[PDB]
């Protein structure tokens, strides 16, 4: 029973801005690793002297990589919410980490001011990019910012489109959820739920969890916090140790055939692509046949077996998922490849949709994987 | 050749690029250059000081190194760094100033302590006093042009470097890169640094005047294995020099490009250009067709019909020395700044069974493509008709 209490029309994820020291290398690696070609650029090739921005896109998922180069007349920046000192500061503290999570908004001025009184500390007050585009940014958590942008039409003013025949598309379709790790969960969760109006979500390894979501449950913002005192310390705390503060832990990418796409992503893992986490032991998939065998026939399960895809269930669907290694240098930011199978409905006027968060987020895999690891460790 | 080297400049060992994200730069280079990950030294190896990845393609060894966010004091003998010359502050100031640019050019020497001593005794500025990394490995570092370092490495032999866990990725393919041909620097002013370098390294000089170019001089060791060309801009020369705009965007002197030798530059380029769409290395716009009809009248006696034809599809430049032909192609700048770029070449000929009887290959066989500054100039004007 979501309240639909969102204080601004948050439609969907617009773009995710990463900040590095060389936006060509990171975007270059993410291009073949994810299978999303270069779609837009704001560099010296476009008259931009302040920063080099490049955008990979695979349908609706749009990664943005922004690095700096300038002076006073460097008003040529496409993004006005950009600072060279902050960009170099960010690249030294966290390596390749997410700086902005941009959402689509009815109007840039409203959602900012709807949050400026709801408790959001401002980061970039609204600005008119010209011709229907407006940009706004609030602080969210840590140094990553929540960005508001409103509207064929280009990505942003100052971005020229990129054409390529390679058309390297690995079937990736949409951003699903953007998870962030913070020291204490309660204050930042009340802060984000307070200034957005977003609600919680209904559907130990060492993580205390909470998931924010909009009315349509399409803009998912899960939050994380560690649990101290464990013999082996939580992966959230070691993140906060190596990230140097709170940040975006991972980002989920939704596909409609994540098996065939993983076959393409793993093909590039040997040549500089995304090396994936070690596949679960064989007896883990003996479980998924008992758990999800009614939804997944063997051939669909066996495609998950070699590729190492994980399987977790809620009542209204099953969630295929697989995690990458830390894509950057430090054990910090990584990527989650998922596909959700279940919970359809033609309730929205007859236009069908899938209720967001279908299948959960794989929280049950902490239990079934650790047990299958111990069950396999005994058999050797 | 004078044979006046103060130390045994055996060969290129590696080129170290200092960046703020080694995993991304090494990952993109491995895909674009076809050099699989052959070694790594980071947190997974016990190295809490820096993350380092070694990209390897035969002898081509690119080393990408990025610091971690930690800040250990000067009091903290018991360090965990694989490369002891690495400092966290100089790596961040290097990434903030120059972006993605190489920081060290490593020459394999007979002995590191002796290479350092012979260098500093001839006026070399010390960068890192000699050490013994363990086993038989020895390290030494002296400056050449700016923040770039002429690192000395000494294994008389074992991995790439001690503390580096070798990586063997099954299915890892290779395009055909074999050798570092030359590492070129772009220096404020040529005469001082060329006299400075040649002084402490004992290198000698090495040898079509063009209008849209620069000034240059190439240094080389005894066997001409390692080539250290140096560039200087021309001022008051109308169009913006492609060397000064480097110094303006790079923030001082640095390494302009690196030539990578190949047995089959054609087959290697055909695989590299297949990656340019998916985040690979974008190459310069191909020369107009008048160029490749002109290379037939200049190098038709030395290249087959099919060989000249395939240089045209892949956009490879052709130049001729009296001794051999040089097929070369250049990438668009690999970083965000039009700074560091890469050069893919193959040299043809210039081999003799000197001394023992091995085939050998004369260094600089074909030159460095000096005749293409002029040849490409006319081809644009002829095409702009
Ligand atoms: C624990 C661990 C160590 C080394 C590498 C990987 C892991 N690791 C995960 O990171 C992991 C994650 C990150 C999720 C996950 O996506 C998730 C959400 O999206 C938000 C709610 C909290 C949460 O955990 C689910 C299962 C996971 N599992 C099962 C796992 O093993
Ligand atoms: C200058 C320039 C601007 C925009 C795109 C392309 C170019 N460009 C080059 O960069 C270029 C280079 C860099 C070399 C080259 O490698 C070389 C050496 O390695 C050592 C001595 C200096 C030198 O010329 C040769 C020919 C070149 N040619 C023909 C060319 O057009
Ligand atoms: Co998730
Ligand atoms: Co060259």
């Amino acid at each position: 029973a979501n309240p639909r209490s969102d204080r601004f029309q948050a439609l969907a994820f617009h773009h995710v801005e990463l900040w590095c020291a060389d936006a060509a290398s990171a975007a270059g690696r993410f291009a073949f690793a994810l299978g999303a070609p270069l779609a837009a650029r704001s560099d010296l090739s476009t008259g931009n002297s302040a920063h080099a921005s490049l955008l990979l896109r695979s349908a609706s998922v749009a990664f943005l990589f922004t690095a700096p180069y300038g002076a006073d007349a460097a008003t040529t920046a496409s993004i006005p919410s950009f600072s060279p000192g902050a960009a170099r500061r960010f690249a030294a503290d966290h390596g390749l980490a997410v700086h902005a999570v941009a959402l689509r908004v009815a109007d840039a001025a409203d959602a900012f001011r709807a949050s400026v009184a709801a408790g959001a500390r401002p980061a970039f007050q609204p600005a008119d990019l010209g011709g229907g585009f407006g940009l706004a940014e609030v602080e969210l958590y840590g140094d990553v910012v929540l960005r508001f942008v409103s509207h064929d039409a280009p990505f942003l003013p100052g971005f020229e489109g990129v054409s390529n025949p390679g058309a390297v598309d690995y079937g990736l379709r949409r951003f699903d959820h953007v998870v962030g790790n913070v020291p204490e969960l309660a204050p930042v969760a009340a802060y984000i739920s307070g200034f957005t109006g977003f609600h919680e979500f209904a559907e130990e390894s060492g993580l205390n969890s909470v998931v924010l979501a909009n009315n349509a449950e399409t803009v998912l913002l899960p939050l994380n916090e560690p649990v101290h005192g464990t013999k082996r310390r939580s992966q959230i705390q070691t993140y906060l140790d190596h990230h140097g503060g709170p940040g975006v832990q991972h980002i989920a990418l939704a596909s409609d055939d994540v098996l065939g796409t993983l076959r393409e992503m793993r093909a590039r893992s040997a040549m500089g692509g995304f090396e994936f986490l070690a596949p679960p032991p064989p007896n883990y998939y003996d479980g998924v046949r008992r758990r999800a065998g009614d939804v997944l026939s063997e051939e669909q399960i066996n495609e998950c077996q070699e590729l190492g895809v994980l399987v977790d269930r809620d009542d209204q669907g099953v969630l295929l998922q697989i995690f990458t290694k830390p894509v950057g240098d430090r054990p910090t930011f990584f990527l989650e490849m998922i596909q959700r199978i279940g919970c359809m409905e033609k309730d929205e006027s007859g236009q069908e949709y899938q209720k967001g968060g279908c299948g959960g987020f794989g929280k049950g895999n902490f239990s079934e994987l650790f047990k299958s690891i111990e069950e396999y460790e005994k058999s050797l």
